[PDB]
């Protein structure tokens, strides 16, 4: 009955094993913790400015929100032991009221997201092309807050779904907040913002039954796509492995729209923003990603948090595609068309700076959930263009943030606050934090000598002025004829893919269309694919039991994009960029592990910054051949192959795990998913479960012992991400 | 010199770069020192009195925003170049959707308003401090009452009840008097009214009573008035309302200032000491400035001439250094004495007569600083009687019981969520730590690994604190509860006429006349005559003299049966209690009062010098009035600045009128000057006439020999000013009442 | 009520010009879209519902004066929502959790809501502990992990320190925590309530829902993998059974 | 939106049109209207593209803005004619 | 009283249902990072049923103390050992 009474006092273990070490530790070594407790020495101007709202807990009394000390937090106030609860229990009512009101509306789109703190630093001054203060000095450090997201799913949906990913960066500049709100693909599905609710309604769960969550694999999405060919380009990206990234650290970022850079002389240069991952480009395979939404719906959120806790800081290079004003009409596509990409072969990405994400938040709700990004948040030195999708976004973000964040003072929520000064004549509104002392709440005023005052535009610390673009035309609701091309960009993307990426696009479309109940929708989508590429259209049609007509086989292919048939920068894997730091290997233990193998495996993995998870049939410990006590991180079922990048089976008492269904399935799944597998000594007997002949094959590392050559072979395979050459062999594998 | 021309006459007013617009002489800036009302423009508290400070005011510095020498920016910190124009395609073209500066500015403006308070929507607030006279550790373990040297910052909001946030101050209504104590052991809110009782007994009836008093639902009329059918319909059918109605119909319902009214918690609460002993308590606020009220005609007309009179007077008194001061008082009743009275201690429609249980002086509260921003500090302030601290507890009073639920519930929608305690004005100054998370507008960033208890992950922190003599956890007094679950009023509450009778007989004859006139005026506004008759029938159960006088004014004749109604009994042997009268016991202070001085084009400087010297010595303010603004020149050449016109600052706004000598012919035939005196005369205010100004006695129908309340002499001097200040100490000239009815004003 | 001529384009100054603030059609369409979401339920945010009817077998006037239970021919329309507890509105169906079973009875004498779960008991004894228990089971505050799972430190920390939770924990750990369908689980009001008859006599009562389809549950590996292959499995099965005429029935 | 608690303020009885109103807008706080349309987007084939756009015409036609000619640079500037 | 109702439930289950309860606890506790929490939960299970606690402990590499093996089972519920 002591559990139902005040107080329980000290409940922590005497050994202090409840507390995680405040130092970089590998994933699973320590319990995860709020950022300021895990890495207190990791700081920047924004993190430091948040100290005034940080609340501790240690050695403090439990109180009401009014500061009244609570004596009993286990019971309601009642008339007797077994009596009715009394209306006068203000402690119960305050505690329950706050609980009852915890939830706020989720984001209309990108509701599912994971965020981190970091910093940006430019390589050199960009004063020749932009007067933006954050890009003016190589020694200028700009704090950032980045949120990565899916699009369709709710805040409680799964991470490894097939979707476009959001990549939003809040720059806390000395001249205002700049939000770069992008996606992991260089194009969007639609051309004009007016269609945004139509497209979103089509991709989102269907209105009658609210199915499916985090999936475009349903009738309404494909109905919209079939009737709106402008969507075909982004659909091609979503159907590719781009739609299933391995991690937020292994995907690209793009602003999509052409914006303008404005220099001190007033010269405008067209710009498209890019984020290039230091970890390279890497994606999952469909079966692995779908099953991973089951085994770990928080996979990406977890991987992001744990990489930062390990010191494997996600790093991205900021890049600009720069086009002079006089080159506006030099391309086959309209620069203002967000369904069109600018090929890197035509306009190269100029590396401008680097962003490092080095600290997790303290409280997910207060920092991540309440963060408000808006592409309308630009600074002097930047400007918009007439892109009709960007134009509409400018209205949307401010409007949605009012209801989501409960009013017009959302900029006063700590995460959203600028670190630079902010002063104006705006007043009141729900939850007003700032107390204005200004005698005047209007301008022009004489009572406060007209302060705060306007600042003229200038080279630095000047007021914002829009680029004086010449506008000529009649007031029309009309799409520009220049935007009326829908097939060349999807064709360019398709031909830029490797044959194995092309197979994955075919399988992506085939799987999704098989989930469409109305067959005519499938047929209409296949007809659209025939206007892109006949090989793609035939391969999808075959998987759907659809036969193409003679007329469909005679469809003239769309033209090249300014002479380009393909661009290898559009492929995830064509150009190698694979880094092993931060990757994870499963190590399948047995009851009498050969310690020499394990010592060599771990030493080689550590040298490359590759993590390991020791797996067994149960938790606790196992004892090696030399007496070394090995702690078990998880079971074979607990941390499936889906969650790792490679599998290593060291030697020892193999008979212990040879007939274990879970051990054999672990290898079969990793095999099917094209993951590198390494087998030492008697572990080579597992080749039988994966149908591999005695002579072996590429992608299966094997030797008498785990040593120098063995580990170099496995790490080289890990640098290539997956064993693509294994694809013809997986179809026979029951996994 | 005084011919300042505008810096803007052309298209430059539509362009950026208007730059410095303040006058070169710096006359735009008010002096950051105590100044009398109207001497300087009013200003935010931190700019007017920067040296006036307390723990709460100091803790608000982190959210205070400046302005001087700063760039005009968006809420994102982006410097604005042009705040005069929208972005358009050409100078005569359409506004562009891409104008984010316009949209942010208009969005914030479009969302400025929040719901007003359901009741007490009209209010005025100030910062201050409380300090107890001595330790009260024998009766309460409350930290704020434990040491005479312990200073507790306060935030007080005074209010009306019925009217909206934009309604008038000098209405006939009950007034709210809410005090937020920022104690070291939590926030304690003492949420009271200016009368010792409420209209109703059980909280379940609160929406019925409020809906009846509020504007009628079909047409939303009347504002700030109980003078309508529904209110009197409810009163006529609910005799429990009669006691507070008597207070509302008296001059208590029309206070002169928030500084000149009493405050009461109404409910019996409990004080809990370190030994666990409970003592029943009723809270009182005793005004240092004494008790003073307006008269009906004066109050009603003042809602027109200055709907902001009380808000204004409160703000200016603090700016002048005439700080509102109130003594905290306790009526203490031992637990064993619970059933010793004719009335139920838990009945909020019953007062505890001071003759039976005296008010014990406990401490003093001083309001010494105005807020910086009315919306941020006053509008967003959230008071709740449920906000008690260890050393205090509730009782079973059925009105208090329901209040405990209401305040938290209303504050969620009014203040946009459960984090309203994070709004700067509402924040405790003492530590606050718990496992509550999220909610709209969450400011606090919790670093605790645990958001639950019991927990081992944070070694169970924050932790429960056992109850104790000081710094202990809150524990409810272990009151014995015995009875069946019932929706039933206690028979003990079923007495409605003795307390209204006690109040009535405690009033002076002139206060009694004002109660009769209050009821008569209000009931004359009721359209359905049967309602008037039913109310008169209720008055006959209180006092026959009262009922007959009201009935006469309404053309109603009392029946033989009504004339034979047995009067209600005394209250524990008391027929009356002089503490219930505003004026029976003198307590009139002159400091902070205002005198209108009616100037002429050639004022006798000797009179004006003597008048101003004597007023200043007593801390009485003066306003120099004339037929126009600017200046007038005295007989000796002294240049006199005019504060307002006769029409601009009417007699309603002042406590007394002085007319010095000089060129009286200049103002003798001025309608406004004569009406000024006629109005002040009708409203029973002291009037002083020097030399040729005595010719004004003809407009007020006063004989050559004069009368009490009219100060007159050959010149304004020592005796003249002492006579006027003695009249001002008595507040009004009650003896003048029989003469005012013939006055056309 | 204004007829729209073109729902494909924003209003702009020229075919490649800026969007104009005067496009009231665009702004209304985007404003509504921008404000579609409302807060999800604090608990039981993931749920699936259907319309139906209730009918008593005989008059229960001897034990209760409740009008909906007074006549065997009295048909009471119902709205039922089945749910999980921990997960968001976008979380998966076949998680290991307790299930909600809420019934709204549209009676002739007012709405009666029978708000129950698929287990006969709850985790805790006093409502004061509800935010403590919920915060412990929900995603951890620093990183908002895990979704739809009690398989994390804070939940088991609370359970280890609060033995009153053990009973409902046993039920959650059993196959009761992974039902095959909402049609194949029991329902309970958990609390003892009172029935009051016309003579004023009180009888203590505990409410039960007995599935006509019987009791059936998944196995853990299947339930977990099914949160991946079909996170909408229960919502789908409920909708489709109704569309097929295989009406969920409960006594 | 803030004064009336959401985007469905047109469903408040006084604000309701007396003429028909049908579109693809959904949800929002206090949604009164229960949409039966299988589609909540356009173009759609699942509901044969209904509700449909109406071309502008003499009566009962769709709204079209007057094709005013716009010529000028993007400026934050008062017209001298207003001075 | 916290153990007699969990025991009644446990004893009312089929051996395959009991195996599934053991596996439920084992899988969940394997996901708990702090080992002392797993041990404290196993200690609670020992106050319910020793067969249940031992089976969960084995899957977690936890060894029950002599004191834990000597924990007296909670009483039956009004004479019932099981309710099918
Ligand atoms: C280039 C095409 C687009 C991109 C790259 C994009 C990207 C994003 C991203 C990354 C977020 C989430 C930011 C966060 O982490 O909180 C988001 C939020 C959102 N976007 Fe966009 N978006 C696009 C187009 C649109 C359009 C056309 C509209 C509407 C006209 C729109 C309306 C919204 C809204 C309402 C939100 C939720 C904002 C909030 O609640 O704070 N987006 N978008
Ligand atoms: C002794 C009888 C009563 C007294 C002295 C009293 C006094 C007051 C005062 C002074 C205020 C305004 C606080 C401020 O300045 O912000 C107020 C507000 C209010 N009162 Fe009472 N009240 C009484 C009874 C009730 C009852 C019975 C209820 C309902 C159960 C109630 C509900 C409210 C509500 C809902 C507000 C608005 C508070 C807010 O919006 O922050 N009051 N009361
Ligand atoms: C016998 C124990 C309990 C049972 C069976 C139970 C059951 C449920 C169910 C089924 C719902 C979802 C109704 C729906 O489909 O919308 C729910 C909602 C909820 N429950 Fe309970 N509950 C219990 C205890 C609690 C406690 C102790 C509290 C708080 C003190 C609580 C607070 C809530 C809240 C706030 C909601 C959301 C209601 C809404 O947003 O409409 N529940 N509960």
């Amino acid at each position: 009955s002591s559990e139902a009474k005040p107080g329980m006092d000290s409940l922590a273990p005497e050994d202090g094993s409840h507390r995680p070490a405040a130092e970089p530790t590998p994933p699973g070594a320590q319990p995860t913790a709020p950022g300021s407790l895990k890495a207190p020495d990791t700081r920047n101007e924004k993190l430091n400015s948040l100290e005034d709202v940080r609340k501790g807990s240690e050695n403090y009394a439990l109180t009401t929100n009014q500061g009244v000390r609570i004596a009993d937090d286990q019971n309601s106030l009642r008339a007797g032991s077994r009596g009715p609860t009394l209306l006068e229990d203000f402690i119960l009512r305050e505690k329950i009221t706050h609980f009852d009101h915890e939830r706020i509306p989720e984001r209309i789109v990108h509701a599912r997201g994971s965020a981190a703190h970091g910093y940006f630093q430019p390589y050199k001054s960009l004063s020749d092309i932009t007067k933006a203060d954050f890009l003016s000095d190589p020694n200028k450090i700009t704090p950032v807050f980045v949120r990565f997201s899916t699009v369709q799913g709710g805040a409680g949906s799964a991470d490894t779904v097939r979707d476009i990913r959001g990549f939003a960066t809040k720059f806390y500049t000395e001249e205002g907040i700049f939000d770069l709100v992008g996606n992991n693909t260089p194009i969007f599905f639609i051309q004009d913002a007016h269609k945004f609710p139509d497209f979103v309604h089509a991709v989102k769960p269907e209105p009658h039954w609210a199915i499916p969550q985090g999936q475009s694999a349903h009738d309404t999405f494909w109905d919209y796509v079939s009737l709106q060919p402008e969507t075909l380009h982004n659909v091609m990206w979503a159907m590719s492995d781009r739609g299933i990234p391995r991690s937020y650290r292994t995907m690209e970022g793009f602003g999509i729209h052409t914006f303008r850079l404005i220099n001190a002389e007033g010269k405008a240069t067209f710009v498209r923003f890019h984020w290039k991952p230091l970890a390279g480009k890497a994606s999952l395979v469909w079966d692995e990603a779908q099953k991973l939404t089951g085994r770990d719906p928080d996979f990406h959120r977890r991987e992001l948090w744990e990489a930062i806790e390990a010191g494997d800081f996600p790093e991205y290079e900021l890049g600009f595609q720069l086009i002079p004003e006089e080159d506006e009409f030099k391309f086959d596509f309209d620069l203002l068309d967000p369904t069109k990409l600018i090929p890197e072969e035509l306009v190269p990405v100029q590396r401008v700076g680097k962003m490092v994400l080095n600290r997790n938040p303290d409280n997910f709700f207060a920092e991540n959930e309440q963060a408000a990004f808006h592409p309308g948040h630009i600074v002097p030195g930047l400007d918009f263009t007439n892109d009709p999708l960007l134009q509409g976004r400018l209205f949307s973000y401010t409007d949605t943030q009012i209801s989501r964040l409960g009013g017009p003072n959302f900029h006063e929520i700590p995460i959203n606050r600028p670190t630079c000064p902010y002063h104006n004549f705006q007043r009141d509104g729900m939850h007003r934090m700032g107390i204005d002392t200004n005698p005047a709440n209007y301008e022009p005023n004489s009572i406060n000598d007209n302060w705060p005052r306007e600042t003229p535009p200038g080279p630095k610390r000047g007021g914002f002025e829009s680029y004086q673009e010449r506008v000529e035309g009649n007031k029309v609701r009309e799409r520009s004829p220049s935007f009326g091309e829908y097939y060349s960009h999807p064709r360019l993307f398709w031909l830029s893919q490797t044959p194995f990426e092309q197979r994955h696009i075919v399988d992506g479309f085939s799987f999704e269309l098989s989930k469409v109940v109305r067959p005519y929708i499938r047929e209409r989508v296949v007809d659209q694919l025939a206007h892109i590429d006949l090989t793609l259209a035939q391969a999808v049609a075959k998987n759907l039991g659809i036969e193409l007509t003679d007329d469909q086989l005679n469809i003239t292919p769309p033209p090249d994009v300014n002479g380009l048939k393909k661009d290898p920068s559009l492929s995830l894997y064509a150009i190698p960029d694979g880094d092993v730091k931060g990757r994870v290997v499963a190590i399948l233990l047995n009851d009498e592990v050969r310690s020499a193998d394990l010592l060599a495996i771990l030493k080689a993995l550590k040298a490359k910054g590759v993590h390991a998870k020791l797996l067994y049939s149960r938790m606790g410990e196992v004892t090696a051949d030399d007496g070394t006590v090995l702690p078990i991180a998880a079971t074979f079922a607990g941390a499936p192959s889906l969650t790792v990048d490679a599998v290593i089976v060291p030697c020892g008492n193999i008979a212990d795990i040879a007939d274990n269904g879970d051990a054999n399935y672990y290898l079969m799944e990793a095999y099917k998913h094209l993951k590198p597998i390494a087998l030492a000594g008697d572990a080579r007997k597992f080749k039988a479960t994966i149908k591999i002949a005695d002579q072996g094959e590429e992608g299966i590392v094997e030797a008498d012992s785990a040593d120098g050559s063995f580990m170099d072979e496995l790490l080289t395979l890990m640098a290539a991400h997956r064993v693509w050459s294994r694809i013809p062999k997986i179809d026979k594998i029951p996994a």
